[PDB]
């Protein structure tokens, strides 16, 4: 498709934050003409299903349909909207009452803030009246894998996109051993997914990471340790306290050497070791980057310059209640994207409604969280019967909450963090989550 | 006070006035309200440490008028009172105007409701707001830990009242000690030194650095400046760190960490500035933990309808990085820029501001950009000279020593960002051969 020379609303990146902004812009300006520029070839879609529901689908064609049943039981697509919801970029300036167009397979490579203009990888130039940067991030790699050969790189997956789910799902049906490097939520979710698939095929799934347990940087040690046992019981060989020294090929198999004496033989590697914000457009744009948290530095309204906002994983924003942060959650991309779209239509609203996070580690372990969640903060945990709540404290105030197997109570956790009261007994607060 | 005003400027100093003029020039019917905690109308401060001390008129303390370098006499006030309109008539007068509400302090900022609250309970809503609160002079821990008599005999020099009180003190006591080697402390030393020569009194200046402006100028130039300050009738004591200050038989006794002790009658502390950021709490506005002040972007904007300018603004310089500048011309430039952006300009800080200092009649300094003695420097001299401050193989700051009317040249060198193969050739641009 050809890109129009001018568009009122330009959204750079075609992910969750961009789509939520497009929906928000259209809801507030019913005749709005919104162009999304996406380097990926796919229309906007949500990523959480790529490590969860799509692996537990009953439909054996799930790799083709990309449909899944939600907790409510209703089936849906990973795509936020079907193609019929969008208009073509060529017809965008002509269609009555405007619409939302997605220019796929195109990357914005230059940003001219003074002239309100971008340049694409094919030389096309597009002027805008208001611009959203929603470029997300790029998965990090391991130094050991960067130093390894080309064969190792070709057998290492950085799990982010639909193509990664399709390649890894097919690999899980062809090889006998897959090793996941990374103890975060993504690595743990993939371990449970591959663990379930391995039980039916009789294959091997290994997860190794330097922490003492899964999500060691997020959950307290005792809860991190308990989570590791549940991941192990999903058919996963979990190796905590594991630092990769090198990776090589030995008789067709990948050989992982750890800083200790242990060695791991496997057929394929999946690296889930964090994200790097896509901030390359800051150079040509003269946009400030945050050296502490990374990403584009924006204010409480997600604004960088007069006609430029940033949302999603790439936005380092000022939280008037919690301080300067950068969040990499799905619901944050939705909330921050929606907020940006509103401010692109004159709302002038600060980030106020805190976004939630969630993770499913099998069918028996569900986590929900909100606010500042970091195992380095002091914590108070209250548990009962299997379930519990963990409060993260700062300045004698709750700044983060993790709900373990407690659902439909995120608004309560959100209000506790908003009120910012110095509680004399967190066990009484725990009763708000039906913990007695 | 009006209940509502389109343009509200918090603080009545250089940045506020420049913003009001800028707003009025772009929106000729604009109605601008300045809220100033001081009782005085907007005025420039540089004369308070220079021209007003070298005036021939013995009534200068009353007139607050001085002769410029051009020789034309003027007031420290930016405009006469007749230039302003009253706050009562501001919402009614044809074609609007600029009003100043003196003796009133904004004590609360409600960003959500576009509303401020004054110290007298008055509430004022706005459509666009400029925070130009400047800063407050810092004090010394040694003087804060001292008694009330020490505090009462220590001057923090910033306002008209400080000039009047210090001028009177210089005619009543025999020894004044300035603590601080910066531009303010050195200018006051030369001023009191000239005034002391006619009375035969004493002026002492002590600071921790090896010389005047040790944090700004390279060591060799800082030392040379110290000798010139001494020749103005000043006893300069470098490498001096105050350990404590007390009163001994009616005299102030300053005890230094190195064992030295100084007897004096009055102290002037010129040891830096603290940005007035108290409104950030109620306003939910971010402060910069590195440089201090309100954190704003390249357009000096904090929130949708709030800008910050002057000494209190920590802004992003797209060419030089995040900074906070405390110069007179920066308050003028940033204030003007804010006013333009408050009327839809959407312009980033681009025109670099200059600063200057006069240390007597024989030493004039002008500088621009990032000027810091910790940066690598190259000095080219001929009585006069230029000092280049380098970073990433590029000139990021320039100091001109006794070279005038060439700041646009220095400004262009920093803008071009060229990697010069020979800075001696560049010095020829400043008539240094
Ligand atoms: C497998 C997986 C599972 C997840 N599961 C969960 C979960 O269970 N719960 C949760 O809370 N979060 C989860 N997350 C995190 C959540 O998906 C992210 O926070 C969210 O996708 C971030 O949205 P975004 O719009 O900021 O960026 P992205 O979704 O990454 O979208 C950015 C898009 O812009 C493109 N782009 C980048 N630069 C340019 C450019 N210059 N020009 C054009 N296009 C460009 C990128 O290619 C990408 O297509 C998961 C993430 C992954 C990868
Ligand atoms: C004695 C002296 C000599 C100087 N000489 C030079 C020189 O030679 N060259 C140079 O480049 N620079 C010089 N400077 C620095 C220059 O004067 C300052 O950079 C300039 O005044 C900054 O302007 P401003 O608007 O940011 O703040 P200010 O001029 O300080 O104005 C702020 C005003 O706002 C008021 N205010 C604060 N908070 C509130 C509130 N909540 N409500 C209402 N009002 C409030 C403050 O009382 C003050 O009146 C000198 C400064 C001083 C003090
Ligand atoms: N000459 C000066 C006197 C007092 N304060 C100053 C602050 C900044 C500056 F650049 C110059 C000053
Ligand atoms: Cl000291």
């Amino acid at each position: 498709d050809k890109a129009p020379s001018h568009v009122p609303f330009l959204l750079i990146g075609g992910g969750t934050a961009a789509f939520a902004a497009a929906r928000s812009i259209r809801a507030r300006d019913p005749g709005a003409r919104v162009l999304i520029v996406s380097e990926d070839p796919e229309l906007p879609y949500m990523r959480p299903p790529l490590s969860k529901e799509l692996w537990f689908s009953d439909d054996p064609n799930v790799t083709k349909t990309l449909r899944f049943k939600q907790a409510n039981g209703k089936e849906r697509s990973i795509y936020f909207q079907p193609p019929s919801f969008y208009v073509s970029a060529q017809d965008l300036p002509h269609i009555e009452n405007g619409g939302v167009a997605v220019l796929t397979g195109k990357k914005v490579v230059q940003l001219d803030v003074r002239d309100n203009m971008v340049k694409l990888n094919d030389g096309s130039q597009i002027t805008y009246e208001k611009c959203l940067i929603a470029t997300g991030g790029t998965p990090r790699s391991l130094s050991a894998i960067d130093r390894a050969g080309a064969e190792v790189k070709s057998r290492t997956t950085l799990f982010r996109k639909i193509g990664d789910f399709r390649s890894l799902e097919k690999i899980s049906r062809e090889v006998k051993s897959i090793t996941i490097i990374g103890g975060g939520f993504l690595g743990s979710e993939l371990a449970c997914a591959l663990g379930r698939k391995a039980r039916a095929l009789g294959t091997e799934v290994i997860q190794l990471f330097p922490e003492k347990g899964n999500m060691g940087k997020i959950l307290p040690e005792y809860l991190s340790n308990w989570t590791m046992e549940k991941v192990r019981r999903e058919g996963v060989k979990v190796m905590p306290n594991a630092i990769v020294q090198s990776v090589g090929v030995s008789s067709g198999k990948l050989l992982i050497k750890l800083k200790d004496g242990r060695k791991v033989e496997t057929d394929h590697i999946v690296a889930a070791v964090g994200l790097e914000p896509n901030v390359e457009l800051a150079k040509t744009g003269g946009l400030e980057i945050d050296s502490d948290f990374g990403g584009f530095r924006v204010n409480a309204e997600l604004q960088a310059r007069s006609n430029i906002w940033v949302a999603g994983d790439a936005a380092c924003f000022y939280d008037i209640k919690l301080g300067r942060r950068r969040v990499e959650h799905h619901d944050h991309a939705v909330v921050s994207g929606r907020l940006a779209g509103e401010n692109m239509t004159g709302a002038a609203k600060p980030y106020w409604h805190q976004s939630m996070f969630w993770s499913d580690l099998g069918p028996d372990v569900g986590y929900e969280a909100i606010g500042l969640v970091d195992s380095s903060l002091p914590t108070v945990g209250v548990f009962a019967k299997g379930k519990g709540v963990i409060f993260y404290l700062r300045d004698k105030v709750v700044v983060g909450i993790v709900l373990w197997n407690i659902f439909n109570r995120m608004p309560i956790a959100r209000k506790i963090i908003k009120d910012g009261e110095q509680h004399e007994d967190l066990n009484e607060v725990a009763k708000l989550f039906n913990i007695h």
